[PDB]
């Protein structure tokens, strides 16, 4: 998150954290129980998802448990064109119970409204380059899609959508990728990719346009 703050502790717990050998490498979203929602383009063999944290370090956050998942569905189009459809949904091994700390969140069915706050979070790069300690919020609104797709011709797809670019700098980063953006409490997106660096005025982030595979999410998550 670039030019944003410690989230307030288990303010998120949809957040989910997915680590590899010993490191954060992306973030996905706990649409249900037994599912982790993510980025397609962060799909591994076998993923080490984090739930209920706030910092990475798992033995040091009480309600926090560091499930494992290896069936995970991309979605068919990915990256069909270069780049779009970027979800993932990751079936956890054992499903989750709801936390005080660890909760779901729901996908929205409508779709981003320009000039709409949002939030995003993420353990991605921070302002210095570093990477924090904490799971870090910023704000950023939604923009037009005329800007958008003018912006990120001919790389952009209606299945995606752009947020933030303001001159305050605040946008997400490396390692935020399959991280949440919420509006008016639903999950609006996710963390996809963006021109570097990040935090560019004038240059807003790409997020997943979630609205559009409300069906897609749900055949997979159920069926
Ligand atoms: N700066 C960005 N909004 C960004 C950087 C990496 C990435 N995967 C996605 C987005
Ligand atoms: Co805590």
């Amino acid at each position: 998150i670039i030019n944003g703050e410690d989230c307030s502790p288990h303010s998120q717990p949809w957040q989910a954290a997915l680590v590899m050998e010993n490191e954060l490498f992306c973030s996905g979203v706990l649409v249900h129980p037994q599912w982790v929602l993510s980025a397609a383009h962060c799909f591994q063999n076998s993923y080490t998802i984090g739930l209920g944290l706030h910092s990475l370090e798992a033995d040091q956050e009480p309600g926090s448990q560091m499930v494992e998942a290896s069936l995970s569905v991309r979605h068919p189009e990915y990256n069909r064109p270069l780049l779009a459809n970027d979800l993932m949904l990751i079936k956890l091994d054992e499903s989750v119970s709801e936390s005080d700390t660890i909760r779901s969140i729901s996908i929205a069915s409508q779709c981003p409204t320009a000039g709409n706050s949002c939030l995003v979070s993420g353990w991605g790069l921070l302002a210095n380059g570093r990477m924090p300690t904490v799971l870090q919020c910023v704000n950023v609104s939604v923009v037009s899609e005329e800007v958008c797709s003018k912006l990120y011709d001919p790389l952009y797809h209606p299945s995606m959508f752009c947020a933030g670019g303001g001159q305050d700098q605040k946008d997400s980063c490396n390692g935020d990728s399959g991280g949440p953006l919420i509006c008016n409490g639903y999950l609006q997106g996710l963390v996809s990719f963006g021109k570097a660096p990040c935090g560019q005025v004038g240059v807003p982030g790409v997020y997943t346009n979630l609205c559009k595979f409300t069906e897609w999410i749900e055949k997979t998550v159920q069926a």
